[PDB]
C-alpha cells in the first residue's frame, strides 16, 4: 500500500514505497541544517503529510465534509479543526 | 522543507516536495481499488509517514526518549504510545 511508481532506463514500471521518500526527505533535511538544532520535527513532517491528504479526499467527495471525515477515518471535528490548521476551509 | 531529491532532463539535481510523493501516492492507492469502501484512510497514511520519523530520530538520539520527544515536539507518553504502537520498543 501506499507507493510512488518509477520506471528503470529499460522502460520497466516499479513501485517504490512511499516510506523510502519519508526517509530520503528527512535525512535531506538534515543535510541542509550545519549547527542549527532540529525540534518540533513531528510537526513539520504532518504538514507535508495532511495537506496533500485533506486535498486528495475532499477532491473525491466532492466537498462533502460527512464523507471525507468517514472514508479517513477521523471524528468530524478533527477534520473541521485540521481543514482550518491549513486554511482549507 | 522535506523535499526528495531527483536528476532531470537537463541533467541537473532537482528537489521535488515530498508532498508531492504523498498525493501521489494515494491516488495510485485509489487506482488499485475497485469497488472496495475504504474507511481508515489517515491511519494509513499515518503509518507510512511515522514508521520512518520514529526510526530516523532514534538513531540520531541514540535510542534517548527523552531526546527523541524533544527533537520531534510531542509528549514524552505520545512517543512512548506511538512507539508501542509500531512496536518499536
Amino acid at each position: 500500500v501506499l507507493t510512488v511508481s518509477t520506471v528503470n532506463s529499460q522502460d520497466q514500471v516499479t513501485q517504490k514505497p512511499l516510506r523510502d521518500s519519508v526517509k530520503q526527505a528527512l535525512e535531506n533535511y538534515f543535510a541542509q541544517l550545519n549547527g542549527q538544532d532540529v525540534n518540533d520535527l513531528y510537526e513539520l513532517v504532518l504538514a507535508e503529510v495532511e495537506q496533500p491528504l485533506l486535498d486528495m479526499v475532499m477532491q473525491y467527495t466532492r466537498g462533502n465534509q460527512t464523507r471525507a471525515a468517514l472514508m479517513m477515518g477521523i471524528n468530524r471535528g478533527t477534520l473541521r479543526k485540521k481543514l482550518k490548521k491549513y486554511g482549507m476551509n
